[PDB]
């Protein structure tokens, strides 16, 4: 009865890392509210789980949607122990090929959408609770073709730090996981990507969504003297190993 | 110490650190073009310097103006050794006070405009040349009331890294300076008054390990070292912060 | 059965966070060999834990004794899943007062002894096993009075990185915990008075405004040891934010 | 004229980047005292500079010799504006092959010797002066064959931090430079063959993002910038590494 009586919101929990995090929460006995954008993913969840989990379709980028999301969460959960921010999008292109539209899209979801979602949902967080952000190994260093994604994630990591400072009086810890290549789901080059992660990750494999899930829930419930910190789940990729 | 035959663009060079940088560039023999958003600041620049430097009123946040700026630079300088991105704005707000408008404003100038300005001007940059970003000690760690500003600067540092990686085949270095409470007429924050700046400066004196504010010239020296002397340096950061971001357990 | 069948070595597991790590190990079903120096501590732990622990009096700074621990560990445990290096000493003094003797004591234990202990015991570590080092928030930045201690832990963190790289082909992960102020009944002594004054300092400079518990560090060591299977060369702060630049 | 009237001590300035720093100091009008362990290299320094520089055989690893150097520095320079700790050794060994002797030799020069040299000479540094340490890109991250050297430099960088904090009230700044595969006669590893240095050099050209080794002068320029121009900089690190330590995924 580990997560018994605990309540969590996972933003972007219909899929991959978020969903793996949802599975551990539910099997640990927690009550979970999760969001996603895609109709198909929500449909699957609503069938597989039932009313021990609340699947809400909600665009992280829409501030009006965020306000309604906060009203519903407060109604359903009342108050929570964990807010997990997981939603993220990426468009790989060389720096001089970035258009204003592609630039805006990625920052809308990855940075601004996350900030205002956090701003709306933070008053529901109980003392002793926490926020865990899903970042990326890309949040430090220079990776060609990821100028916008890497930068949107670096900003998110900065938000976690200031949120960790400003939320001290409320006894809410704020931390980030930094995943490398994680094997989860355009297929034929989604495939080419997983190979890259195999070649270049020092541990020579992709991570599992459950490995990220484990790191998220550790920071949430066990790292009770940890705030403003970052935790690598990258097979050594961000750790300067030759 | 001599920039004879060099040409440089300073985005946000109308006062403070950027202007200090302009001054050393000119005094060393550089051909310089600078921008600013405020019009009377531009007038003062044209008076101090005369036809010696090219000063353009140009909003960094505006993509049409960035295009106009690009053509102007290509027309007046043709090809450059240094692009200094210095422009910044900041609005101090506790995290639950931040509005969409104030959020958008700071990212528009500090992050998006810097990205697209660099995108438009990078073709002018010659082999051996460099881009220097002005970041902030706030680009790392948690400073209350500076959530948006810190994040917009953290984003800029990331861009500096990816640019350093992508521009390697062009032999263009990309680095960042990180101040630092710097004694300047805006203090980095335009909205506040003279009263609230004098207090911001004093906060600087108290919490800076070296017990003082930096000068604009100290920042300028670091920008120009990175631009012209640090020829084996790229993707790096150089602190000009009196120790503030260096984890010195005083006081 | 959480750590059922598991085998671990905790270097300096006689007190505090090393001892809290031993406890969580034994409670989850692991067999542990630990080392230390204090007679009463070692005797007490033998008494408490019986056949689940092997407690050895072994000076981490003594290379002759490291060789004996290697024979003993290999004889008593054979193959292991976790090597936890926790042992450390601190001597607080301004830089201009550090003696050669005081400098040597801290490095002998915190760094060299750690290095040669890891060198000697690494061959026992199973594939899929790991090493965890106890560092300190002092391993980065500048803290007056702690020049030697800070440098010694900074060297340890470096060792951890190079080991994480060299041990990739064995499938052995190498990570570090970086504790801040951690609190340590009811016994008298001059150590225990010095511990009190330091605890008090930690209460009011740590951003979370309290010391951490030994169990909090132990939980982080054992997460890295057994749960962070895609984590190596990494550092994990248990410092109430002290190391994370929060104003 | 830019270092006119200044006095500097370079610890390890008989060749390589230490010598590049000395040469830049002397062109700028500085008065310089430099050290090295190799008496033949010291003879070569006196051949080049004559008496415009003070050159002393002084083993950084020996505390007795450090004490002697402290007296000699006092007598010769009186007070100084720059202390540059550059001396170093490296021995490349897989971790499982490191012997007590090889470990001791590297920490004795790189860490302990550096510490007690700074401790003995700090009283000579005057108002507004500084200390600069030469670290390495190896002081962060994991590089096989370099467990001892990397840890010894990682330790040096921590010393710089604490010293920057403890020396604040004396108005003395303390910073480090971090090369970088640098083209020096030893490549920082004095004990290997020239076949292995050439390979080390080639490795440098391949893994370095800027795809070349750095020059000794490039490091010298960064040391002297920190020494004299970075007057609001302390406890900081400056990369001179062609991007190697900056996580460029090229
Ligand atoms: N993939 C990697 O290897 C990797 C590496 C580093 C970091 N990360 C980070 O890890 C996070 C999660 O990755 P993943 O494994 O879940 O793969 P992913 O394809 O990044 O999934 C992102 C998640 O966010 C949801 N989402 C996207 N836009 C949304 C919006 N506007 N509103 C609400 N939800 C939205 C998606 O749900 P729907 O698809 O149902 O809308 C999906 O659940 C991302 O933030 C990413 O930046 C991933
Ligand atoms: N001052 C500090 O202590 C401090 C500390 C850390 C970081 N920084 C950063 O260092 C940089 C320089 O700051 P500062 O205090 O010297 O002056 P500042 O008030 O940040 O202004 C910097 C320059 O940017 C220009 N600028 C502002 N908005 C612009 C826009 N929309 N388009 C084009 N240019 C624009 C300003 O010109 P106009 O006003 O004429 O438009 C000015 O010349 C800033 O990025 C700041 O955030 C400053
Ligand atoms: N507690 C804090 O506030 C704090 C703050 C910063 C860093 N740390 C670090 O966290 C780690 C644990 O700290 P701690 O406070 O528990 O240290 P501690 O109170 O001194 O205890 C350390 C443990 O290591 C053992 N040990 C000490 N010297 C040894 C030697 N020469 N050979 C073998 N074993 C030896 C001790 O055994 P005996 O009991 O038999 O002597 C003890 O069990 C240390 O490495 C320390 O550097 C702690
Ligand atoms: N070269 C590189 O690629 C590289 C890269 C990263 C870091 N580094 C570091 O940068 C620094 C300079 O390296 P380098 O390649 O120019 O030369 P180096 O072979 O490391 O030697 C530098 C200086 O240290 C002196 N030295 C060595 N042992 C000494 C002792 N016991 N006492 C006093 N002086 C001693 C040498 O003088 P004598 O030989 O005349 O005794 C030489 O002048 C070193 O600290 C090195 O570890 C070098």
């Amino acid at each position: 009865g580990n997560y018994q009586g605990k309540k969590a919101i996972v933003i972007g929990g219909t899929h991959g890392m978020g969903l793996a995090t949802v599975r551990r929460l539910v099997e640990g006995g927690a009550e979970v509210l999760l969001t996603g954008r895609n109709e198909s993913n929500i449909a699957r969840i609503r069938e597989e789980f039932g009313p021990r989990v609340h699947a809400l379709r909600s665009d992280i980028a829409d501030l009006n949607e965020i306000a309604v999301l906060g009203a519903a969460a407060g109604q359903t959960l009342g108050a929570i122990d964990l807010l997990h921010i997981n939603a993220g999008v990426s468009e790989l292109e060389p720096f001089d090929q970035v258009s204003e539209a592609s630039y805006d899209r990625q920052f809308a979801v990855n940075t601004k959408g996350a900030f205002f979602t956090v701003q709306r949902l933070t008053p529901l967080i109980r003392e002793g609770g926490s926020i865990v952000f899903t970042s990326s190994v890309a949040d430090e260093g220079g990776h060609p073709g990821m100028s916008v994604y890497s930068a949107s994630k670096a900003a998110l990591v900065s938000f976690a730090s200031v949120l960790a400072a400003e939320l001290l009086p409320r006894g809410i810890r704020v931390n980030s996981v930094s995943p490398g290549f994680i094997d989860t789901p355009t297929e034929a080059e989604r495939a080419e990507f997983k190979t890259l992660g195999d070649n270049i990750t020092p541990m020579k494999r992709n991570g599992t969504a459950d490995e990220v899930a484990r790191a998220v829930l550790f920071l949430a419930f066990e790292a009770t003297f940890t705030t403003g910190a970052k935790l690598a789940v990258d097979g050594g990729l961000g750790q300067k190993l030759s």
